[PDB]
């Protein structure tokens, strides 16, 4: 490739490198921030909307429930996840700003994104037309250009953990499963309709893994659905490993060429995967029409930018019934996440 690429990634990497080698720890504590609101709840962790008291700055606050990542086996996930997030700087990753763990909780205090998912920008709006699609298309090829570079596999693209921003660009959010890798790795993990054939059958994969969950990503944007939809997981990989997908008759030739070359059952003639490696999708004629330097840069006018009111406005998220965030008077846990 060209050399001010190569120089670009090298640079890229090292600094990676030095934060990855001395992680920052405890640079805020809880009582700095006032609650809003709750953003989205899961089964170990919730993100909240808070407010730092002295600066008046909004920011969204992941909060994980030490004993119930134990419980859920994701010590590792949740170590991973921060010590990845706190070292990488790239246009379209989301920005961690503090961190700091308590007797019962982690936390990850990063900036605030009122816009919402893509998620429900894409069920508002149906599908995406092909330009749109391929605008968030080409920030994710070149935010995994960027992360598999430093050996980091993502391993959870789809469209809820995408944001848009107050220019409509793309920030990837949630590194729960991101990793860094240098080969292969095993772990079940992601999403149902995301999974590439090799995590459904339990080989050692690699960063082709994220090169597929991008195919599923842009029929999805373009479709309105995914390519593999089924009521029960077990029918979802079936479809997968079959080697088969239906296209919808709107989706233009080189579409359909670029997610057959995605989509591809056998890892090693994936695009994304080859000698060429992320080149094959660069130059694929699906993307004829982008600016790759533009796209980096934020000069290309966006699709379309969110309606919001301001920097606290929640009205692109939706409503939880809000829980207390309590902490323990005693510690628990403190051995497994000694490093957070
Ligand atoms: N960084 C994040 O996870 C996030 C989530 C929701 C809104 N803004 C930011």
């Amino acid at each position: 490739e060209q050399e001010s690429v190569k120089e670009f990634l090298a640079k890229a990497k090292e600094e990676f490198l030095k934060k990855w080698e001395s992680p920052s720890q405890n640079t805020a504590q809880l009582d700095h921030f006032d609650r809003i609101k709750t953003l989205g709840t899961g089964s170990f962790g919730r993100v909240m909307l808070v407010k730092h008291k002295e600066t008046g700055n909004h920011y969204a606050m992941k909060i994980l429930d030490k004993q119930k990542v134990v419980k859920l086996k994701q010590i590792e996930h949740t170590l991973n996840e921060k010590r990845i997030l706190q070292a990488v700087n790239f246009p379209f990753l989301v920005k961690l700003e503090f961190s700091f763990k308590d007797n019962s909780n982690l936390y990850m205090v990063m900036e605030y994104v009122p816009g919402g998912e893509m998620f429900s920008h894409l069920r508002r709006i149906g599908r995406f037309s092909e330009p749109h699609a391929r605008f968030y298309a080409a920030q994710i090829v070149l935010t995994f250009e960027y992360l598999h570079s430093l050996d980091l596999i993502y391993r959870d693209l789809k469209p809820e953990n995408l944001l848009i921003d107050q220019q409509g660009y793309i920030q990837v959010t949630d590194f729960g499963f991101a990793k860094r890798v240098k080969g292969r790795t095993w772990t079940l993990c992601g999403t149902p309709e995301y999974l590439a054939p090799e995590i459904i059958l339990s080989k050692g994969y690699n960063k082709a893994v994220d090169w597929w969950a991008l195919g599923v990503l842009i029929y999805e944007m373009a479709a309105g659905y995914p390519p593999f939809f089924a009521d029960q997981p077990i029918q979802i990989y079936e479809k997968i490993v079959s080697g088969k997908v239906r296209f919808p008759s709107h989706f233009s030739s080189d579409l359909k060429d670029l997610l057959r070359n995605l989509l591809q059952v056998d890892l090693t003639k994936r695009f994304g995967n080859l000698k060429n490696g992320v080149n094959d999708i660069k130059n694929h004629k699906w993307f004829a029409t982008t600016d790759w330097i533009a796209i980096y840069q934020r000069k290309v006018e966006a699709p379309f930018i969110p309606k919001f009111k301001g920097p606290g406005d929640t009205s692109n998220f939706d409503d939880y019934e809000e829980e207390e965030i309590r902490v323990s008077i005693n510690e628990k846990c403190g051995k497994e996440f000694t490093e957070f």
